[PDB]
């Protein structure tokens, strides 16, 4: 069972206010036909417009909440709302656009989806809380058929143009008017009691109902994200490379080793309490310190309470030595800590909007992260950039401009002049550090941390 069978039953109860008299007995096969689409017994890669929850989770980067609200259905104008925040008004003659005929509305839809998704996914998945009008309005902007490739490249086709009779992906669809072979999923098929707002508001106070189609579109995708990534966590699902994933992950490992190695050298803690990933390895394997591990999986709902991670009866005394929370999201870090905390507000192709202020960070695996909270860091300070190295000054083996920097903590800089080797390594480390900060990661440290204490490791 790779795809959702068209002969699967579709509960039509959510649809009978917009569509009175709808048959209770309904399949996807009959529903698609009623939506004005003909699938012609086609075995060409598009078995069903609707997909399973599992296929939706694999394609989370494609999710776009979609809601249609009748302003007045043949004679009435429709308000089309998308989880991008956009509201279009289609006439059959927070961004609010005035009423316009479908032929121009469909051009705006292709532009919006292509700009939102070209750097995220090879498709669109319309996330619905279906009541009727969203499904009946799809014939006005969607064309279906066999799976196709782009006219300008090797990617799959997501748009079609009636002006040129051609197909295009999200990158080459300027001037295209039809969404081609989109996917969709109705959240209302998952067995919920009550309406959209009552189920959304049980888990999220960040999205409100300003009573427009885009507000519902946002709540719909938010509730779908809560169900599939907050209260259900699957870290087995792999996701494609769409940006700087490999460099960001490599930078993270270099910054962790650098920052922990320097903290151990500058303050000589007898013990390190490593709280986080149960699969973690010693990031500074040559350090003299007693390394003690504590398992805690990445929290996807609310941040861990420090009182529950530490208390209720390990050295038992976490106040001895230093605590390392590398992506272990707690409500208030202890004063003796080294912390790496993902900033959920960061704008990037890897970070998708999430539930209750949190975000869905997708890098190889999907990780819903609780909202960034500045108050979690009151006992700590921001960790300044610095590069430390006790490696011998020796070139071995990229042209050179002399490096002058107060943050290159090396024997050569102490002795007056930075050597070529440490200058190349400094600039490579600064690049890795900047990559990690820009990816949304933030670094925090105990208030006594001072890089001045690293110069005396050169005696
Ligand atoms: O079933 C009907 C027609 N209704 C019920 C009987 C007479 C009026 N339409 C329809 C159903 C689902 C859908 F997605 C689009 C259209
Ligand atoms: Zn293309
Ligand atoms: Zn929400
Ligand atoms: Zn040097």
């Amino acid at each position: 069972p790779t795809h959702l069978s068209v002969d699967t039953k579709f509960k039509t109860e959510g649809l009978c206010v917009d569509i009175p008299g709808i048959p209770k007995d309904m399949t996807y096969r009959r529903l698609i036909s009623m939506m004005g689409f003909k699938m012609n017994y086609q075995v060409n890669g598009y078995p069903n417009m609707f997909i399973t929850r599992e296929e939706a989770i694999r394609h989370v980067r494609a999710w776009i909440g979609f809601d249609v609200e009748g302003c007045h259905g043949t004679n009435l104008p429709l308000q089309l709302g998308f989880s991008t925040g956009v509201n279009l008004v289609a006439v059959p003659t927070p961004l609010m656009y005035k009423g316009l005929p479908w032929n121009v509305v469909r051009i705006k839809i292709v532009q919006m989806l292509s700009d939102t998704l070209k750097n995220l996914s090879d498709r669109v998945v319309f996330v619905l809380w279906a009541h009727g009008f969203e499904l009946t309005s799809m014939k006005y902007f969607v064309k279906i058929g066999p799976e196709r490739t782009c006219c300008l490249c090797d990617r799959r086709a997501t748009c079609f143009s009636t002006a040129s009779d051609t197909y295009a992906c999200w990158h080459h669809s300027i001037g295209f008017d039809y969404v081609y072979n989109p996917f969709m999923i109705d959240v209302q098929q998952w067995g919920f009691t009550g309406n959209l707002q009552s189920n959304h508001d049980l888990y999220c106070q960040v999205h409100g109902n300003a009573h427009v189609a885009s507000c519902d579109a946002i709540m719909t995708r938010c509730l779908a994200v809560h169900e599939c990534f907050v209260k259900r966590v699957d870290w087995t699902i792999e996701y494609p490379i769409i940006g700087d994933e490999l460099k960001i992950n490599a930078a993270c490992r270099k910054v962790q080793h650098m920052v922990v190695k320097a903290a151990l050298l500058a303050d000589k803690f007898p013990v390190l309490h490593d709280i986080g990933n149960p699969k973690a390895i010693k990031c500074v394997p040559q350090a003299d310190v007693e390394w003690k591990f504590y398992d805690a999986q990445p929290c996807s709902d609310k941040a861990y309470k420090i009182e529950e991670l530490f208390y209720s009866y390990h050295s038992d005394k976490f106040t001895d030595g230093v605590c390392l929370f590398w992506n272990c999201n707690v409500d208030r870090y202890p004063a003796n800590s080294i912390v790496c905390r993902f900033d959920t507000r960061v704008l990037s192709n890897l970070n998708l909007p999430g539930c209750d202020g949190g975000s869905l960070y997708v890098n190889k695996h999907a990780f819903h992260t609780p909202a960034f909270d500045k108050s979690a860091f009151v006992n700590l300070k921001q960790l300044p950039f610095f590069y430390y190295s006790d490696s011998p000054c020796e070139s071995h083996g990229i042209d050179y401009v002399p490096l002058k920097s107060a943050t290159c903590i090396t024997r050569c800089n102490l002795g007056g002049a930075v050597c070529r080797h440490h200058a190349n390594e400094y600039r490579l480390y600064l690049d890795a550090y900047n990559m990690m900060i820009s990816a949304g990661f933030s670094l925090w440290v105990y208030k006594q941390f001072d890089t001045y204490n690293l110069w005396n490791t050169f005696t």
